[PDB]
């Protein structure tokens, strides 16, 4: 192994993400699941600590709406297998639902889900303790991803530190990981006949919604302002 690209997120409090590495994408159009938030391209929503971390900020305005961040590497970075890794803490609450994934870097001249989807960490704020990976494709995406679940080795909230999320991936073959803890692996074998689309370059994207058909929405258990801190992204090959 070598690590072949990182983002160690250094600099001072309120800098911005390497435009080298990342682009803000922004709107409040649902993003295909019901999703709440405006993501913006606001140093209020993602901006370094001055600490080390990369911090995306969901927020709720006065008018009860939300903001968030949807930071990608489309364009910019570009992985096709090896090891993809970040530490990250999450954040927590009810209908908080941080993420670091990956999209087909065909996407959109090819549509989704034909792009291919790799979820490398989805938590749901309604489950602090687990995490899921999931692959979505033509024939097993949307409601029906090839999917599984990581629950914390002893039980405990994933917001309480950083943890470290991977996939270790190769031609026809994904594996997730937590702290260096494999728990799933799913190949073409596991497509039903469906076309694998994972043997192609993707990019990555972390951000944080609020809200969605799957986490529910925020109740009086969800504090604002939540952030999701990120100490780097590691791409080893
Ligand atoms: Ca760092």
């Amino acid at each position: 192994a070598t690590l072949v690209w990182s983002d160690e997120f250094d600099g001072p409090a309120g800098s911005a993400p390497d435009p080298a590495n990342w682009n803000h994408e922004t709107g409040d159009h649902g993003w295909g699941n019901n999703e709440l938030q405006n993501y913006t391209d606001s140093r209020a929503n993602s901006a370094l600590d001055g600490n080390g971390n990369l911090v995306i900020t969901a927020r709720q305005e006065a008018d009860g709406g939300y903001t968030s961040a949807r930071l990608t590497t489309q364009n910019k970075v570009q992985p096709q297998y090896g090891r993809v890794e970040a530490s990250i803490q999450i954040p927590r609450g009810q209908g908080i639902w941080p993420a670091f994934w990956m999209l087909g870097a065909d996407f959109p001249n090819t549509p989704w889900p034909d792009s291919g989807e790799i979820d490398i960490m989805e938590n749901i704020g309604r489950e602090p303790h687990l995490v899921h990976g999931s692959l979505h494709g033509p024939g097993y995406f949307g409601g029906e991803p090839l999917t599984g679940s990581y629950m914390h080795p002893q039980g405990w909230s994933f917001a309480d530190t950083f943890h470290t999320f991977a996939v270790d991936w190769r031609p026809g073959s994904i594996t997730w990981s937590v702290d260096g803890v494999a728990y799933q692996t799913y190949t073409s074998a596991d497509t039903r006949g469906n076309p694998w689309v994972f043997d192609q370059p993707f990019f990555m994207i972390l951000n944080v919604a609020v809200g969605g058909d799957w986490p529910g929405y925020p109740d009086g258990s969800t504090q604002f302002p939540q952030e999701m801190r990120v100490d780097y992204v590691r791409v080893y090959e």
